[PDB]
């Protein structure tokens, strides 16, 4: 039936409804740090989030999204391997039922507790809908989360989860600053890939940050209390909403650092 992360509707079943699941540039992938090619041509990333305007937080049945006003160049990403300006539209996380799993991408086979994705679309295309149809339509910034000390900037998000426990629930979520989720360093790996949830379109330039951010176990615990189900239905906890690593195939991962 509808895609999900369960035994009968999980990742291994997706290809039946979305054949692209078996495509040539699918994500996520395992980052082999020894075979990644350091590229001197890669410029530094430019993250301009000081004018960012968040509007709402929503439980979509497979995770939660924090949405932003993308009607103007308020929160943009440029530089790095990107040509042009990319507007922030929303961010979401992927996590596990246990601290030893949860991330989509892995580094030398290592899995992190969760992975944050900041989705941006190329302004040359006019709207998100047109952008996903292009090979250079999206730019997604991936950040790993490890369990350790608490991330002060994540608490606002953690506190509002009670309000959107079930599928379809949404809440006002204004004045949230995404800068508080960024690691100290901006060194990264980059490769051409896809969305990790259906429709799985191959329109993404992935920018995966080397440095993980730390969050407390109490913080990730609250993520695990969300529900996949709608109100009044049998409770199914939202855990392990991650897709496993796909074949790299004809692709080379480049590093911005040595
Ligand atoms: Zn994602």
């Amino acid at each position: 039936h509808h895609w999900g992360y369960g035994k009968h509707n999980g990742p291994e079943h997706w290809h039946k409804d979305f054949p692209i699941a078996k495509g040539e540039r699918q994500s996520p992938v395992d980052i082999d740090t020894h075979t990644a090619k350091y590229d001197p041509s890669l410029k530094p990333l430019s993250v301009s989030y000081d004018q960012a305007t968040s509007l709402r937080i929503l439980n979509n049945g497979h995770g939660f999204n924090v949405e932003f006003d993308d009607s103007q160049d308020k929160a943009v990403l440029k530089g790095g391997p990107l040509d042009g300006t990319y507007r922030l539209i929303q961010f979401h996380f992927h996590w596990g039922s246990l601290d030893g799993q949860g991330s989509e991408h892995t580094v030398d086979k290592k899995k992190y507790a969760a992975e944050l994705h900041l989705v941006h679309w190329n302004t040359k295309y006019g709207d998100f809908g047109k952008a996903v149809q292009q090979p250079d339509g999206l730019a997604v910034l991936g950040i790993f989360l490890k369990v350790g000390s608490a991330k002060p900037g994540l608490q606002k998000v953690v506190d509002v989860l009670d309000s959107i426990k079930t599928k379809g629930k949404s809440a006002d979520f204004t004045n949230f600053d995404p800068r508080g989720l960024l690691p100290e360093s901006l060194d990264y790996w980059t490769y051409p890939g896809s969305l990790t949830t259906p429709p799985l379109l191959e329109c993404v330039t992935w920018i995966v940050l080397k440095e993980p951010i730390s969050v407390s176990s109490e913080q990730v615990l609250k993520f695990r209390k969300l529900n996949f189900n709608g109100e009044g239905e049998p409770e199914e906890l939202m855990v392990d909403n991650w897709r496993p690593a796909q074949p790299l195939k004809n692709r080379q991962i480049k590093a911005s650092f040595k």
